[PDB]
């Protein structure tokens, strides 16, 4: 053995989990927690502190109703049809307008990804594919068209969402 240990954890950032707006950090998952986004934003970033099941289901990502004139290479934004008002644009990627989920960052090969886009019932879920050990930084991507980390981790979700 010898080589078994776990791998330190970052310090030193600038922001602190005291710091993302109380009510973003307030309605996490089971009980996530903020670090900095050691990942990218280098500022605050959400990151799993408690245990992880594939197919779980995270969110739905708050999502603000606007006009894809906006985002600008971002993810918590995605395109739907409203029947109250036809295609729509929807994203949250603000403190006070969007909540955690506009903290994730993203990920490389379904191997770190742990969260995945889905469009339901006009609401964006966010899924695990993946089991996460505490201390993993939240992660997604898929363009990834249809791709079987859409699929394949939908069906698990809303497949087990009936029967």
């Amino acid at each position: 053995g010898s080589m078994d240990q776990n791998t330190t954890e970052p310090v030193a950032a600038t922001e602190t989990l005291a710091e993302v707006p109380e009510h973003v950090l307030r309605g996490l998952p089971e009980e996530v927690r903020l670090f900095p986004s050691a990942v990218d934003k280098t500022r605050i970033g959400v990151w799993a502190t408690k245990p992880i099941l594939k197919g779980k289901k995270f969110g739905p990502f708050v999502g603000d109703k606007k006009k894809r004139s906006q985002v600008k290479n971002n993810v918590y934004m995605w395109e739907v049809y409203y029947p109250n008002l036809g295609w729509m644009c929807i994203d949250a990627t603000d403190p006070e307008k969007g909540n955690w989920l506009r903290y994730v960052n993203w990920a490389c090969s379904g191997e770190e990804q742990n969260l995945f886009p889905l469009e339901i019932n006009r609401a964006i879920y966010y899924k695990t594919l993946k089991p996460i050990a505490p201390g993993e930084e939240l992660l997604v991507w898929y363009x990834g068209e249809d791709n079987p980390e859409i699929a394949a981790a939908i069906e698990e979700e809303r497949a087990s969402a009936r029967s």
